[PDB]
């Protein structure tokens, strides 16, 4: 297809998940792709696995001389970036009188913080280039409704569409797209963990929640990270280049936006 | 790219406009298009135009022996019906204290009835087929939210997003996806009609209202059908295959859902 | 007390949630007109709540009606400060089973009559120069599809919609239109729900109420009580900045 | 009247809308601390407002100041009945200008503060066992991002977001927990947007709130008058069965 032919771009936390498949999906349509990880091993693993045109960057989204290290070697390797990818993200679980500042915090720092300020430092190098810019932030059906036990990851998935439409309206004068995505319950390791927790908190079996969610999704399946790379080159295609300030479902009908 | 390769597609509305771009993309990208339109001398110029691979058919969407014979003529031509887009509609603005019996019945019947009951007519076909099925309905930023003089069409493309969802949940068991497109404010015919309208009600010189609306989208100018068609064929191609019951703004920003 | 000397008319306020709403704006001062296309219910209804309340034959599919309806609020109140927009008619369907019967019944009620209704009290509200409270009933089916329920969800979306647009051309001659969301309520109306749900669930009759009144976050199916609250606070001098805007009431059915 | 015998705390009410709603809370027969990081002008406001009025030093963003003001509350009115979180702090600049400082200066008051003095006043009605209120202070920002003000927009996002989940997980605890969305209100708080605007925007003073109070569809800039109903209603009996809900009280500035 090559959709996205000498294209750079970077994913937050795609050494594994969503973000190694998107990383996958760009390579094959003719982008650079810089697999950021704080997990250097496993992203050095993962470009070596996907190719020539995939390289690993050490980096932690909570750390602005992190965040402004892996654009650089970005610039320095791909000689730019065209397509960052918000994919970094932290979950965890716990009713309103056992939530802790510590989750809080952690949380936030990534999930927010970290897509806001990798946000920035792409959009500044996007602007400096000249060139426009395709800005994919990964939201959530939590971002889209509220979840008694799911209270902060929720929230940060809400500060995340509402990032996603400021900072569209903000950049679209670069001809910079900010747009999102918006799974819904994906399986693999990510959907092991919440498993665990709703396990705990919900008194159930490990692997109950994880399947009754899977057959309550409309499509009929829990999805896969293979469902979601059309719409993440869609995203950064020049096919999009009308679309601004929007996070769009790609969850099997989850979630109706 | 032929990304709708062997596929045998319906557009209403498609003699002129965005339905016309919409046919013009999908053969591009491999489709057959019934060219459906009231017009049929329109959509007979349109498929010569357009090539072998597009064919006219009569269509009125407020009848129902109209769809059903579409529908049949769509099998007889292409062998069956794979995509179908409820792109046919009817604009027309007024205050409240001086809306019509006549406007509200005429937009209803073709806005909402006429994608229900096309959207019923190829339900029914994709699912004798056995094979599934991508239905894209037309709804507009008029839907997500109302306009002091727009109450009638904005309430039928608000009715629009919402079958748009019904019928997603109530599908997907036979893997047929609808979703829907939600254009912002887009040049052409069309848009040339709406500020006619409002030059009258807002006391206006013809051609403002499209300047200044143009010039408000975030993105910094009126909509072509070309934003579109992007958007048309993904819907319609195997990357959106777990995409159900959405409402898609391409809009420039004007709409942030 | 708080809609005190204010002339009223609720839509099909015979039954249900449109009779508790009329009693309830009687306790507060109003004098309400019990509009129901029952005249035999609606005088019942009138006679139980007491002299502030009175019955109008009303067909609100039927613009005559409308107008005679508004006409006849006028006659015997004065003139028209708050209308509600309480009558519908719900009816569920799988898409391939949709007849245009449904379609045209449910849109003629839930839509057209709302819309008709709400554009006779607006030129009645204008022509009196004194301001204005409409409350259309939404639902939480306007709020988002489901599977079975394409007709009655697509009305009650466009009701949200109008009650945006209205409000939004009727708030400079001070007339306030909003809506009311409820999620699942108990009645005679929910019992039809239920017994449609029956059929294409195959569920004993009762099980889907059962069901949907204990999903409410809030534990339990709702009552009209839960919703005559915010019915009197729409209509009331504080919620005059409020403007165009659909309010849940539902125990947390759905979130807005 | 409606808030009779309630105790109340409200983050930030020395001045502005959180102090409209103390005054407007111990009219309807509430007792109030005003928490306030400024203790001379909550004293000030409390001896102002009358008895039933009282002045707690408290820093939202602290965990210790959040339960110390808890614990004053109780000390002082022998329970807590009903939470504001009002406390806020806005914000203005474009992406490429945001500051770790304002990111985490807004964050912590608009986000931390209200999740944690929410949680220490919901263990306080759990503790109770006579459930509560819980009125969260969203805004049209929270609703949808603007390319000036992704930080307080993303705060009052996360705002609504939280509203959602604690009412879910508190309705149990007949806890309801809801949000209000003002549009532009007039006041201190819209001098220093309107400064702001008039720098990124290039703008006279005083220009940006003439057009923001113009282009509202009620036809003017809100006052704190407007919201007060609202801040009633939604700690009153009238709303128990609201749950999880944000409400625009904003002239039709947004429609939800
Ligand atoms: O990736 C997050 C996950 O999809 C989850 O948060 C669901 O929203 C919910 O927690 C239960 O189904
Ligand atoms: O095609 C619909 C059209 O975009 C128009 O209705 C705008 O929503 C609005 O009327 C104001 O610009
Ligand atoms: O008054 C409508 C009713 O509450 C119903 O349509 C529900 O939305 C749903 O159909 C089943 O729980
Ligand atoms: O207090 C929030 C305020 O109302 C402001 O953020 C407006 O939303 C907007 O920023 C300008 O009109």
């Amino acid at each position: 297809m090559k959709r996205l032919e000498g294209k750079s771009a970077l994913i937050t936390g795609s050494a594994r998940g969503i973000g190694r498949a998107f990383a996958e999906a760009y390579v094959r349509e003719g982008a650079t792709v810089a697999i950021a990880d704080i997990d250097i091993e496993r992203a050095r693993q993962a470009a070596a696995e996907i190719g020539p045109a995939a390289y690993a960057v050490q980096m932690d989204v909570t750390r602005q001389d992190s965040i402004d290290a892996a654009i650089a070697a970005t610039v320095e390797h791909a000689g730019g970036l065209d397509i960052l990818v918000n994919n970094a993200a932290l979950f965890d679980l716990a009713p309103i009188v056992e939530i802790t500042r510590e989750s809080y915090e952690k949380l936030f720092a990534i999930n927010v913080a970290g897509t806001l300020f990798t946000l920035q430092a792409a959009a500044r190098q996007m602007i400096a280039q000249g060139r426009g810019g395709k800005i994919i932030n990964m939201a959530s059906q939590a971002g889209r409704r509220g979840e008694a036990l799911v209270a902060i990851y929720c929230a940060t998935k809400a500060a995340v569409i509402s990032l996603t439409q400021s900072a569209g309206l903000d950049l679209i004068k670069h001809r910079i797209n900010v747009n999102a995505i918006a799974p819904g319950v994906v399986d693999g390791e990510h959907w092991d963990g919440v498993d665990a927790l709703f396990a705990r908190y919900e008194n159930r079996p490990r692997g109950e929640k994880k399947r009754l969610v899977g057959e309550a999704v409309p499509f009929g399946r829990m999805g896969t990270a293979e469902d979601l790379t059309g719409m993440a080159i869609f995203l950064a295609s020049a096919e999009s280049d009308y679309i601004v300030s929007q996070t769009y479902n790609v969850d099997g009908g989850n979630w109706m936006s």
